This record gives C-alpha cells, structure tokens and sequence, in this order.
C-alpha cells in the first residue's frame, strides 16, 4: 500500500545529507508525547559540522505505533527537509539504518508555548501584552512562510509551538502537515486526528483544509496566548462544537484582551474562509498593536 511504498523507498534512499550515525547520538529524558510520537532530549556528537556535542531533540515512534503514526513521522521528515525559517523548528538529520527511525531536531529550552504561558503571569515568569503580541507575530511570520511554500500545517495550537532561547517561537509538529501546491486545498475522506476545538468549521464539517483553516487555528492559538494558556471553549464537550459553530457562536472576549485583539480573533473565525485575514494581514495587525502600545 502507500505506506509500504514509502517505507521501502525511504530504506533504500541513500541520503548522505540527512543521515546521522546512530552511534553519535545519545538519548536522554522524555520531553513529551504527541499523539503520533514522543520527543526526548538528546546530544549529538559532530552534528552537521559543529565540533563536540550539540544538545538536540529527537522525535521517534511511541511503543506499539500504528501505520498512521509511522506515516506521520515519515511525512514530518519529508516536510522538515524542505523548510528553513527562524520561526520553524530546524531539522538536523535522522537515524534510519540500524534501529528505530529517529528524527534529530532543534532543541527548544523552554518547552511548549502552552506550558511556558501557564507557568507565567501578566504584569512565576512576568509577561507583558507586548511580549504576548510578539509571540503571536513571530508565529504569524512563520506561518506566512509556510503558506508561501504551499504547506498547510493543520495542527496549529500552543502545545505545538516551542519556545527556544531568547523566547523565540518555533512552529513544530509537522506530522499532520500537507502539501497543497496543486489544488490549494487538502481533503481527506476519513475523520481527522486534529483536536475538534482547534478546527475550522469547514474542516469539521466538510474535511477541507487550506491556509485559511490554518488561519482559524491561529485564532484559537491567539486566544490561548492571550489567556496565558487557557483551554478553548472551556467546559464545552467537543461534540457540541458542530452545533455551536454552525449557529454562529464563537468564544467570547476573554479578560485582559483589547477590543482590537479580540476583533482579530473573530476575524480568524469567520464562517467564510475568504473573509478571514491572510497571515500577511495578521502580521500587519499585530505589528500595529505593538507600536500603538509604546
Ligand atoms: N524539540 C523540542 N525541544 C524542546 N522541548 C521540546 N518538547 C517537545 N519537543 C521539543
């Protein structure tokens, strides 16, 4: 089938640019477990030209992986080989030869944006609205880049953004990302694996994913940022989202949120995907709020 073809092709592809000697990689503590796989802290000796050890993160399959999970890891590898942006997690290499598939990626010392925000508060860690706006802007910059590359991320959420040295955002978790060069849309007959509460109305009902459904997810992400890692649609069961969204309901303006910021969220969640802003516009709106605050 499609996966068996991918695995065979992968196992023969002589890939000197990305292949890394397993013996030069030492794995450490678990940093997290996504639904497709797990990430562990690691160190790699003589990685891509750097003398000595470099601390990295390593993505691998969980125990008892399914074909779905294996497909997603292979896909993430294939996507990450083609992307290069300061706000997208960087790929360093892979170990594929004499053991389980390991992807070697950039380590982000602060962990997920969600965890970073929830440990904070607005003025443990002290964040200003300026900082919050900055975070969103960096993510929007990254997304503009991916959208230009005709990639749809599909799984944008604070748990999928990492925070690197200098509080720099890194979009991560490309296992569900898909190329839309030919049709500008990705459509799947089967039920998706993205959490319901982050999905655009047309993804939930019609299984259509585009850059403008990424924009909807960004609006949920914006809400998570503004609420310092709140839970979307709190107390509302996911099965209720079909009716709630189709009848035009959206999350209300949260506390410590300007009318301008809330307006941007609502715009991300317009029923009609064509009425939603593009990432370029999102970046311009955020930069504007940043300078108006000074
Ligand atoms: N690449 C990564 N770097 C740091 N912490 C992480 N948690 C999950 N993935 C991570």
């Amino acid at each position: 089938g499609p996966l068996s073809l991918s695995v065979d092709a992968f196992k023969i592809l002589e890939d000197p640019k990305w292949e890394f000697p397993r013996k030069n990689l030492v794995l450490g503590k678990t940093l997290g477990e996504g639904e497709f796989g797990k990430v562990v802290k690691a160190t790699a000796f003589h990685l891509k030209g750097r003398a000595g050890y470099t601390t990295v993160a390593v993505k691998m399959l969980k125990e008892n992986a399914s074909p779905s999970e294996l497909r997603d890891l292979l896909s993430e590898f294939n996507v990450l080989k083609q992307v290069n942006h300061p706000h997208v997690i960087k790929l360093y290499g892979a170990c594929s030869q004499d053991g389980p598939l390991l992807l070697i990626v950039e380590y982000a010392k602060y962990g997920s944006l969600r965890g970073f925000l929830r440990e904070s508060r607005k003025v443990e860690r002290a964040l200003t609205m300026g900082d919050l706006i900055s975070f969103a802007w960096q993510i929007s910059q990254g997304m503009q880049y991916l959208a230009e590359m005709k990639l749809v991320h599909r799984d944008l959420a604070a748990r999928n953004i990492l925070v690197a040295e200098g509080r720099k955002m890194k979009i991560s978790d490309f296992g569900l990302s898909r190329d839309v060069y030919e049709e500008d849309s990705y459509v799947k007959r089967s039920q998706g694996r993205i959490p319901v509460k982050w999905m655009a109305i047309e993804s939930l009902f019609d299984h259509i994913y585009t850059t403008q459904s990424d924009v909807w997810s960004f609006g949920v992400l914006l809400w998570e940022i503004v609420t310092l890692g709140g839970n979307p649609y709190p107390g509302i069961p996911p099965e209720r989202l079909f009716n709630l969204l189709k009848t035009g309901h959206r999350m209300e303006r949260p506390d410590n949120c300007s009318e301008e910021m809330y307006r941007l969220m609502l715009q991300c969640w317009k029923q009609e995907p064509d009425k939603r802003p593009v990432f370029a516009d999102i970046s311009k709106d955020l930069e504007k709020m940043m300078v108006k605050r000074r």
